[PDB]
């Protein structure tokens, strides 16, 4: 979950220090690292 | 794509106030729109 | 000084949310506090 | 009035973000650049 756990670091953080940019590319990174979840016990 | 249109709408929107809890559950739902739309028109 | 406090809380608060007339007033009131700290009874 | 803008800038800015630390300084800052210029036109 290191991937997800870099991720998750990002947004929380972000969401302290009110901020836009960095909230957005925290979010889809999460989601996008999700979907890395989603497949990456396959490959 | 209608659907799209809502959540780049609302995001917009939400950011101008420097609103970040609507932002965060708008920011996803582009995403999950933009893929849930790649995955119809086949199903 | 009491009169810079207040001003100081003000133009803090405004800047925590996101407006700005508010922001720029106590921004003013705050130059008119330090110029009025000499304009009290020091030097009159 | 130069040197009180730096002051300025920095507090609003901490005070934008939640940086307890810099806003702490920051304030210090401008009541100490408030006598400054009182204690400027004197020389």
């Amino acid at each position: 979950m290191t991937g997800l756990a870099e991720a998750i670091a990002n947004t929380v953080q972000a969401a302290q220090q009110h901020d836009s940019v960095k909230l957005g590319t925290s979010i889809v990174d999460i989601v996008a690292n999700g979907v890395g979840l989603l497949g990456k016990l396959f490959g």
